[PDB]
């Protein structure tokens, strides 16, 4: 039977007519064309006979893959299926271009991957490096050709077969796209492994309109050898990470793991949430990274986050190379709600919702950071948990603004003392940023705002309780070492009429010409014997650089009245008038709102 | 003919060969096992001859698509269409673990629907109760399995045909995914009915990454006899909704439909619209609920939300057991545009931005709420609505922080007198909130902040106007039964210099150890005779609390001036040093700053 | 072989049997039945005899799209794809109720395009008017019937061919969905072209649920002729754009082209990134669009954007028509970050974070926008751009509020002198705006604040500088021709000791009955020459509208002190009560802080 061996055989479908719902308008086409309108793993997946092959632990199916990617690729493009209900091992590597990257799978331009069922690594990458889907085509990606249109989504898995790393200098990565334009990862779950990267964008700014959305990364850090990870790593501008959940069982993961890094202009972070990791985000420029899109990393976006972390929210920071000097600028912080975990004191790196950090080599001079606006944020942390700031400040700042957030964790401002003497200019916190009580008779020898700085310029500090904390030693304390100008720090008196120190300034800074000062304190006063008005001075002469003060005290007299408010004199008393209804010399101390310029 | 016979039996395409693209590297397949790629109803949908069978109002299509479902769970997963162009109504119940949830369909892990067509329900339903889709494997939802990686998606729609509730007492339901972990819905639009929610994700805290994203839920509540609606109930953590619609055009919606229900930490609500409804988002931790993920409901986010409704737009509450507690803590609401829809006053229930709520049983002594941010929202009830607030505060609450939203309403924060008696700490109202003048003239008896608690401390008010408004009886009043401590408590004076009462304390509340306050206040004056500098002394001695006052007013006299600042005195009177050019005793009325320890 | 000749012919595929994966409890199909559940371009792309025909540059595919969406139409609907690795060319206009359009292809309802192709315009296009996609069915679009449950997605692209307009009278446009409810457009690529705008949503107010998501929009104007460029039009209620990215790199797109327009109530533009755009959005109730959904434009929200532009970033606008008035209300912008891209200070549309606009022919008195919400965004402008503010204020205002932004520009709030005189209701800026420091040293002869409006009422300004600018004329100056009533306007002291001038009141408006002024001013005073408690007198009159004043000077003396409060006389000095230890006639210089009524 001639027609039988044509229908059986693998042309049999190209003899079948059709035309779509009998529509006699419409193609008169074989069953073959329409069937080649979709393409999977199954189209590939077979021997060199081309009986198809079952997946499975004892298969590689690599080279199908590769195959299947190579051949859409040259027709243009197009979408390839990995079949629900299977899950397709991989357990060699590639070779050509991404071979230098440890690559499995080569992607194409324009070739998307419809990942339904699950994508598993065998025992092959045991304790070995890997990338598993690598868009760079030659080993040196300043040689390499842009991988553009490539497209991972579904309902699908990337499983990294929990194998930890060989060796602390290896790298991982689930997808690194390469100089990647308008590539995409949607809906997929990436599971159980110990890696460097589940997701890289871009390459040293090259790349454009790359994004995650949607994913899931789950237990990526497994093992004391692994040196750092970062789930998604963002180096193409106009990119981002949206609505994607982030979570490390792992205490390694406490300690090393950050969800996101920003490197480049015009990135976002939002709406993910994270649970179990070291850190949420950095937000960085690093001059090595800056030939793609400039030195320059601006519009950076981290909003409406929800995270438990065990060390900072957010770091910033930018460095320079020989020739080039990274700026970060222009970003901002907002809606996000963070809570450090329960965690012994010192047991994870010092907690944060903002860190002003160091670069890779511990340099805090090289920075450039400004234009930074953090608002409407909420920050947690365990009353137990002494390592715990609104802002650890450790690098040169050159600018940032904190607005309405409201911060419960037990220092606002910190730099640790005997480290990093950071230069700080156009620091702005805001009255409105409130205060929370969690950590509240716990700060015995600490100070709320601790401004271990060098210098403190162009800065607000508007302290402003909302409960009392007698346990502090002040509000705000200012080392002799730190210089202090044309700023302005106040100390609300709310909650503040039992505290022993307010402000604290140990050089004795509130004294500079262009310091804008208010703070409250206890002032010994005592009158001459004039019946009448009568002048009331100040036994101790440290007001010299006072301009008012007034009454925060009830007058509990009939006979007289101190001043309501004073100002001094050349020799540092204050002095004011008040009433004698009956002559006499009168001592009184009074709670003062000591004023300068203010 | 023998291979007629083969070709045109149902094994046919087993025998037609078919090769991709005509890739002699490609896979040698049966057409049948490339068919076999993807699945629909239709692949179910025939009579027990296997004659297909043509949906209608005439056909039952349950057991069609149950038997789709069970048949790619059995292999472990995929993705079911259900066909655009065709309705398929369900007109039974399913059977075995469903049966005790009234169960239509019983969802399988791994077993997707693709929804484009329209799925309707006949009338056998009408009056009854029903749960179109069902996760929970058992009757008892504490002995069922999971369902995992469970996605329903698609243009299509789930149509409740319109019929009424029987009853108060019975329920219906959507989709309830059960012990869910990694489910959603994505696209579908939901409507006509009369449920009592459209979606419930989880099962008293099991379950985890459950989503509702991009859907529309479309007039689902349109009887009397409906007893209660919430769109949307979150009961597993790591969760949420986002980017949906929701629509109600009953009179019956705005008295009890809200959208969202949010019961286990770290959940969302967010960039969705509503209409319709009585209330937004209840954000609750219930102590019954607390197995699957504790006692905690903390990280929830309300965010980006626009809506317009007739009720309240945040409800918080928490609850207990005789063996749990439940806590609220760590919840951001900001960004959100609200507004009270055009109605009589006191027509629906009371209009409100953020509700503080008794429990279910009428509890207002139970809760532990605190750590809650609400930010930058803006809310707006027009100018009759009485019964419109920032905030009513019903129940005991242990912190709430307002800062950067405009409130443009009747009341900015109230509890109704004669009702509960809420103890209060931690209420937090920044003086960046801004208080729109919609409600000006309207306040005749009326308290802006009405302070109907037994106690409030550790709370700050800042009261800030921005217009003015001489019919409220005062900006902030507190009953003589409202013990009020370790507080601040200011109104500032702008627009304020014609009210007759700015700060009200009925039980001379100012004068507390650690009450931090000032308002203004007119006051009568008087002088000695005294030539030169003279004391002015208060006529009323109702000053003993008062540490400073100074001159809101001008002095319109060139023989005297009044002190520009004031003391008290033991008695209760002001004093201050003015000035006589020539003698003479002086009278004056002034209006005041009246501070007490700021 | 009579056999061959049917399995060869169209009906082939109808007589080949298929049951899904051999189940025998599956449906008996036939193939035809399976490959008809998916359709595509290519089912219709073929000649009068059914052979098909291969898309290409010399191929106008028109025609055969037309026809899909006409047959799947009349199915009830579906989903037709648009296949990968093709460029499927438009080369000629449609007919019927679309060619009043200028329109390609006619959408309908149901019917539903999955682009995973290029679609390309044809050079006939080439200086020729074009709506690509249209869902109107009627010339009239008052006559025309509804769009409903249509939806454009994919991977692919809408190529517009690089062609410019013809004149500058003409329009085009990509998807112009009509009077269209549901309808949306997700993940398409709109590039390459010179278009009025490259989609909307709605019908004058007529429309629901419409909306853009995840869709990129590149380089859309690229000439002279180009008259104005919305890239989405937002003209139906709940709707929006959300996550998508918005390029230009023409000249002329810094000049006329603005990203979105939101025109009715209840619509969003959230998450998107914009690049070279002259504007983000225009967000205004025009009268002539209030058929469908009345004339209040209300519930707008502008929300995490960022932006590079070179005017304006918001515009709001309202204007009448004879018989219908546009009211804009209950606005929300926050969470933005914007910057005006290098270019020289006037060479682009001045630079405003928030523009009021007059209407079209310039009318600044039609107005009528209130409840706006300004919060939590980052602006900046180049130190060069003098042409920056954060609010330019054109038109008549009813009501914006500022609260916590960073705004780093030339100007805060302004207006050209000279030019219109708005009348100004309800301006509030909080003192947590913070004022950034780029323009430092640049404002010589300029008001940071330059109130040139006929009256302000009912607004609030409080300035807080955040570093030293001396070389401003003022912070805040009111023309003699500007009323100002009921009003707040304060001068934060911080950073202006050295300040010639803080607030300048050219017609001396802050004498006003109901003006709450506070600012630091320089007062020359001397005493008389009695020994102890003495009046300090201010040599000048200026003063009669102060109601107290303070000392921000330190007082370099030992023998006399002079007072630290000051009240008023009648002839508009100051006067205050100071102490002489010995006599003698004192002369001071002395800073104070001017306050009245506050
Ligand atoms: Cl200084
Ligand atoms: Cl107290
Ligand atoms: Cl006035």
């Amino acid at each position: 039977d001639q027609f039988r061996a044509i229908i059986e055989s693998p042309e049999g479908a190209g003899h079948v007519g059709y035309q779509y719902r009998r529509n006699t308008g419409s193609t008169m086409r074989m069953v073959s064309d329409v069937l080649d309108e979709r393409v999977s793993l199954w189209d590939f997946h077979c021997d060199p006979s081309g009986n198809v092959i079952q997946p499975g632990p004892n298969v590689d199916s690599r080279q199908y893959l590769q195959a299947a990617i190579d051949y859409v690729s040259s027709n243009g493009g197009g979408t390839i299926t990995i079949p629900a209900g299977y899950t397709w091992y991989l357990g060699s590597y590639g070779v050509g271009g991404i071979a230098g990257h440890s690559g499995i799978i080569q992607l194409r331009s324009n070739v998307n991957l419809n990942i339904e069922g699950r994508i598993h690594l065998s025992p092959f990458f045991d304790l070995k490096p890997f990338q598993v889907f690598v868009g760079f085509d030659n080993g040196d990606p300043a040689s390499s050709g842009n991988l553009e249109n490539c497209h991972i989504y579904g309902h699908g898995v990337v499983d990294f077969g929990g194998y930890e790393f060989g060796a602390s200098s290896q790298l991982r990565n689930g997808v690194a796209f390469g100089r990647s334009y308008n590539c995409s990862v949607t809906g997929i779950t990436f599971q159980n492994g110990d890696v460097t990267w589940a997701i890289t964008l871009g390459w040293n700014g090259y790349g454009s309109n790359c994004y995650v959305r949607k994913c899931r990364f789950i237990n990526l850090v497994n093992s004391s050898v692994n040196a750092d990870h970062s789930t998604v790593y963002v180096n193409c501008p106009y990119s981002g990470v949206e609505s994607c959940y982030f979570s490390m069982s792992s205490s390694f993961a406490r300690n090393i793991a950050c969800s996101v890094e920003l490197h480049q202009h015009d990135t976002f972070y939002r709406g993910s949430t994270v649970n179990g990791y070291c850190r949420g985000a950095y937000v960085v420029m690093h001059a090595a990274e800056a030939a793609g899109a400039g030195s320059y990393a601006y519009n950076m976006q981290v909003e409406n986050n929800i995270a438990v972390i065990y060390g900072q929210f957010v770091i910033l920071g930018s460095d320079v190379t020989a020739t080039v000097s990274g700026h970060l600028n222009d970003v901002i912080v907002s809606g996000n709600i963070v809570s450090i975990g329960e965690r012994a004191a010192f047991s994870a790196p010092f907690g944060a919702f903002i860190d002003i950090g160091p670069d890779n080599s511990g340099a805090s001079n090289v920075q450039d950071i400004q234009r930074v606006l953090v608002t409407g944020n909420s920050f947690y942390a365990p009353a137990n948990i002494t390592d715990s700031a609104a802002i650890t400040l450790r690098a040169n700042l050159n600018g940032c603004t904190f607005i309405a957030n409201n911060f419960d964790c037990r220092y606002m401002v910190y730099n640790a003392p005997g480290t990093t003497s950071p230069v700080v200019q156009n620091l702005v916190w805001d009255k409105s940023n409130v205060i929370g009580g969690t950590h509240a008779n716990q700060r015995a020898g600490q100070n709320l705002f601790d401004m271990q700085f060098a210098s403190v310029v162009n800065s607000t500090i508007e302290v402003q309780l909302s409960c009392e904390d007698l346990s502090m030693f002040s509000c705000i304390l200012f080392p002799a070492s730190c210089q202090l100008s044309y700023s302005k720090i106040t100390v609300d008196s709310a909650w503040t009429k039992s505290m022993s120190n307010t402000a604290v300034f140990e050089g004795n800074q509130q004294a500079g010409a262009n310091v804008y000062v208010s703070y409250p304190a206890t002032v010994n006063l005592t009158s001459y014997n004039t019946q009448g008005a009568v002048p009331f001075f100040s036994t101790d002469t440290n007001y010299a650089w006072v301009t008012s003060a007034y009454s925060l005290s009830i007058n509990e007299n009939l006979d007289f009245s101190p001043p309501a408010t004073y100002t001094n004199k050349a020799n540092g008393q204050l002095v004011g008038v008040g009433y004698n209804e009956i002559g006499g010399v009168r001592s009184v101390s009074v709670r003062l709102m000591l004023q300068r310029q203010v």
